[PDB]
């Protein structure tokens, strides 16, 4: 009965100890700069605070259109002021080569400007979620990406969530069998005072309400989650006619869909109902449930058979993967050094733009859209 | 200190005590007796097995049309071997003051007739859901049992599940704030190798397919979850073209639904995906979600906020409240012996199934339904 | 596509079927007839309710000390009148073919008595635990027991629940690897106002505190989630000195063992602290947490590991398993009808009144007491 | 019907915009300099990564007996390399204005040491748990602060986790009654080849087995959940002895308290079985569960009664709390500027220390340990 060799050969006095194990995402290089632009509510909330845990994500220079708040915000996260552009230079970028690539993080209105305008620049494009507010704007944001041969992603961070990744797997060892029904639900209150929503009251900026926003989620999820693109797709939505809120975009609206392998959705989106991420994916084996199926924090997800309940859930003491923030930074980083094609490219946002134009259509005549397109996605959902 | 008068008192031989606490509903009478009639799947394993829990109801007779059947039932449940009835000689329970009642548990489609052909008989009717196969047989239904001066109740367990009327009442005290998005889903897989399911695939004893079997639960529950009726519906339903189980009936088909309080709703039922019952109500105070939500048994329910989830399920030790099955049992024997009315009468089961034709309908069309008919709850949901 | 043969073949008119599938327990036979003696608070609330799910069983007699209840009780159960006994004339029942066996719900100190003079009148019997509140009165029995030729079951109700039997199960396939650490713990506030509680604050009547009247659900539970017997136990009990309710009996108590295998265990009951019935088994691969662990209703467990939590409760449409209740009360009787010994043997009532002596022992003296006195579980956990 | 004043008035053009809403901590200031000692597991994988969040901390210089690695640190959270100091030349620090205070993160019997060192260096000390290895070092610790005129805050991050804030509110609002029981357990399985699990295993470093490591989350929990100290313990230890682990150091051990309320606890720490962190506080109107308990991350907490169970754990978009890492640091920070004494002072980390040696040493005689010596705890639990 004795003592481990590694134990008793421990100096009991101060010493020098290796490396220890790594429990959780460590940080490594630092080799990309990043230009945010735009520092509203995710970009100050959610995106910057998430860079100190990437691994090969850097901060190097701002673009805001406010010189007061855009210093203060520089000096909190370190940035040097002399690189705080702003939307008149925001071209000058190009004149620096620690810019790497850009975050847009504008309005849906300002995003195909911006990006076209940076491909210019010689860098690459990150643009944030809903990819533009036209159709058109979204194939010109491409072939900007391709003409400058540059990466053109957007942000759609449940691509590289932990959770939405074992959902999406389980689905893929078919855990729940044959998929025939799914359902999503996206909703949170309209906050009118909030600065960040009353451009996305005003169709001009917005596009579109909840679903351009939050139904986006449920959209992209039941595709990702099947596996396959919808070849049909019915809605209808509707407004409180006294609410000022949804004078010119909607409130909520109920999309169903149908996919070639057969299966059925019927998801929603909400301005007016508070907070609402969940998802349901069932099958003749078993259903899935996520809720919260999309958050920022706290993911959960379970798959259901009578008399059983499996969840799932971050660990309580170890991160065996990192946030989708800092592993969406890095997913660009490490797409342009190994010379890799992103998993949110800009022909991903734009299917899901031209199927929500499908949607609002088919919520306008009240008849189904047909969007059998021949969509493919490039490197699986 | 010392004990209290109750311990100090108690004998130390054997001794006689007082009535015990109640910690679950106890026996009382066997006051209305029943007639079973169809000794089906719900029948054996659900009904019958809930009168043991009753506090007013017993079975008197059954009617069959297999007697080798009927005499093994009617041994199992003490029912006397005289009170075995077939579906030829049903009307002469008219000669049996001991028989207070009926409970049809047939097909859809057998429902009308026997209702009529009870009352007929002079006895109180108990029905299953779908109340019939025809809005026009449900009034039939409801004109004779007015000519008999019986009453008529529609099975609607869920009227009497403890967990359902507690989510009810939490909504009607406004925990949940102005009610905006419903959704609902119901399924289970259909096997045809299953003889109760066999008729279930007949469109002529059916009356429908997923909708009319298990869709109504989630149609059900939206209303009296809201406490108001829609004004209008659209569907939208598909069938595997080559599965042999849908050539007469649907399988899946989803339907949304707008109420006057400008609430909105989504639901489905499927008879190709595996086990589901699940409700959310989203409020602009919080969200009720209901999962299980009307299971024979565990139904559980939470009402969600940010950083919340308080839950509610039946007690460990104690039953404040009578099983669902042995509930509603009693609900019509009570409402016969204080003269009033039933929670769940024709015009209910009626209001589901005009309801389920105009989403048939709209499913059909491709169009909305309007349905503001001015159907009135009577007693309230 | 076209209908199966099943379908198709279904009358479109009133017809017999066949027997329908069963998705719950059916009653089958009332071939045992149990004397169930003293009407008290389980039996009203929890056996007689029981004996519907029976399979097997039913109740022929009842034995009280009070006429006006018998004669009430007797009548909600269908029980002869003519087979009401009283504790003076409770021998008679030996003239009684009818009476297979008895069903003990008296006191604690009144077990052996009773079990004795049922044994000298012919009869099986089913007795409450604690066993008594003598190991020699357990003796006693177990010698009578085995004069008569008769059967002897402890009233173990966990030993026939679904959940419990889902533990072990999970437990002996090595899912939480080498058993090191079982945590339990039941508490639920004593109310000297019951009539039931008043004789459980009489040391004469109860034979101990909450570890006689609960604490031995964690005991129990220990033992067979181990399937091992303890060697040694140590404990402390305390209870508050001016609180009337623990002037004879013990309160609260904590006891911690160590098995033969080296596994520990820490565990206490309480009557001072709300509703708790939960139970841990820690192994060095998973983590199994039963919680409710001992309910009448709603049990739930869990195993896991870091990201997991795999749960498993009663499905909420198919009763794969009888209830505890029923399940026990069946027990005795498939014993007695295919002469096999029962899971509950006196000697299993027997061994945990041994353990509760030298908990209490342990805790008089404040000192370890070797318990490695070579019980042996017959037939398993 | 018209649009928001505020939402009208939003330029579809570029334009610059307000500070948005924050909805999780915001970085403000970092006037505060963190010395760290020992570049560990905890250190590497939760303390540096979790200055990042931090509102008024910075890592100003790193202190390792490692060089190759220490560099590679500095580089990676950006340290001047020519304030990477070492165990020879600690002392230095004193001539650095700079830092404000160290961070040791040393083997148990390492604290105290460069705890006085440090105050000598005239900066805060901000030690690790468990404080030390001695009672008596841990008195010296004080003394050298009081001397220094400094602050002595131990590394209690429960004391600043959100949930179990919340969990010491809701018991102070009295939502479980009168406190009863408290029932814990805290386990992971011992690797012998981790590095950091080496010293553990040994007596001289380490000071103890689980019970020093990690049940003194327990121990400490069952303290401040309570808000009371124990007035007498008891306990019983033991190890497989064929176990190489534990030669020196306990594996298990089961502790077992008393409180001057007259509340009782019983809780046990493993080194054979895998993650748990498990509280339990018992009352007379509800039951508390905390599981995870003290996670570095998900915690959740339960507070039960029949029939329901009120869950909270983090919200799954906002941030109403910093996390208990970021938030521990910026608590030295703000009690030095404010000058505001810790709530995690010498004097708590002390009063754990003698309450160990109090446990082992009941264990070790098998006797109660009386602990009613007087100690107060300054500013609450
Ligand atoms: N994927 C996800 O989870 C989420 C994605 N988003 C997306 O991020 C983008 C930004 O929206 P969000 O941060 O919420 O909103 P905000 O209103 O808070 O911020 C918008 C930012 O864009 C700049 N801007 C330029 N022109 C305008 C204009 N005309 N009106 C308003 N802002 C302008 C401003 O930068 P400055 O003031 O500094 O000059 C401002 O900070 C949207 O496309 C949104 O869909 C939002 C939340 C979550
Ligand atoms: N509320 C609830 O939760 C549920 C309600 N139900 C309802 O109960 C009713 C019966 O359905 P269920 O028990 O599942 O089904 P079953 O097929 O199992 O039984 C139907 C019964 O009715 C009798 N019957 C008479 N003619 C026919 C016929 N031509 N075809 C089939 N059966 C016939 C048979 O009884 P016999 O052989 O003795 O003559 C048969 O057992 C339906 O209206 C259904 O909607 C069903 C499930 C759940
Ligand atoms: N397994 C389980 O889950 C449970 C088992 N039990 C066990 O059941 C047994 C009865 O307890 P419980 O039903 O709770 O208690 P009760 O006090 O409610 O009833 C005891 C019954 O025994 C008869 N009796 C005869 N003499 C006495 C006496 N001197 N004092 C009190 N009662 C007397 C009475 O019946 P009558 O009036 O008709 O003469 C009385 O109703 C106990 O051994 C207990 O441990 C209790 C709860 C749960
Ligand atoms: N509150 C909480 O949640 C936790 C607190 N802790 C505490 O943190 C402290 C550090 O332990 P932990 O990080 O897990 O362990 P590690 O073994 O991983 O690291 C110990 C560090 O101290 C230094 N050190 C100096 N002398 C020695 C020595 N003789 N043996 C080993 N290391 C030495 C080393 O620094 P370098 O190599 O760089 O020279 C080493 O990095 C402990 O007091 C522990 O109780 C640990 C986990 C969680």
């Amino acid at each position: 009965a004795t003592l481990p060799a590694g134990a008793s050969q421990v100096p009991t006095t101060p010493a020098g100890r290796p490396m220890p194990y790594a429990i959780r995402p460590m940080p490594e290089d630092r080799r990309f700069g990043y230009a945010i632009v735009g520092l509203g509510k995710y970009a100050l909330n959610q995106i910057l605070p998430g860079f100190a845990g990437c691994q090969h994500s850097r901060i190097e220079a701002l673009v805001s259109g406010n010189a007061e708040k855009a210093k203060i915000v520089a000096a909190e996260y370190g940035v040097d002021p002399r690189k705080i552009y702003d939307y008149s230079n925001f071209d000058k970028i190009a004149k620096d080569p620690k810019i790497d690539a850009v975050y847009i993080i504008l309005p849906n209105s300002l995003h195909a400007e911006f990006a076209i305008r940076a491909f210019k620049a010689g860098k690459h494009v990150m643009c944030e979620k809903p990819m533009a507010t036209s159709v058109a704007d979204c194939q010109r944001m491409i072939d900007a990406a391709k003409a400058a041969n540059k990466k053109l992603m957007i942000g759609y961070r449940c691509h590289y969530d932990p959770m939405n990744r074992a959902a999406v797997k389980l689905i893929r060892e078919n855990q729940l069998g044959k998929l025939g029904m799914v359902t999503t639900d996206n909703s949170d209150v309209m906050d009118q005072n909030d600065p960040a929503q009353q451009w996305r009251l005003r169709r001009e900026l917005a596009g579109g309400g909840s679903l351009m926003d939050i139904g986006i989620y449920g959209l992209n999820g039941t595709r990702y989650l099947l596996g396959e693109e919808p070849i049909e797709v019915r809605a209808y939505t509707y407004s409180d006619p006294n609410d000022e809120r949804f004078v010119e975009v909607e409130d909520r609206i109920i999309w169903q869909m149908r996919f070639r392998s057969g299966a059925l959705s019927h998801g929603a989106s909400s301005y007016s109902t508070t907070t609402t991420s969940r998802f349901s994916v069932q099958g003749d084996k078993a259903v899935l449930l996520m809720d919260p199926a999309t958050g920022y924090y706290q993911n959960l997800i379970s798959v259901q058979t009578p008399g059983h309940a499996n969840q799932s859930m971050m660990p309580q003491f170890i991160m065996p993967a990192n946030n989708q923030f800092s592993a969406q930074l890095d997913h660009l980083a490490e797409a342009v050094i190994n010379n890799k094609p992103v998993r949110s490219p800009g022909e991903e946002g734009m299917q899901d733009v031209r199927l929500i134009q499908a949607i609002y259509e088919a919520a306008r005549t009240g008849r189904p859209v047909n969007t059998d397109w021949g969509y493919v996605r490039q490197g699986g959902y």
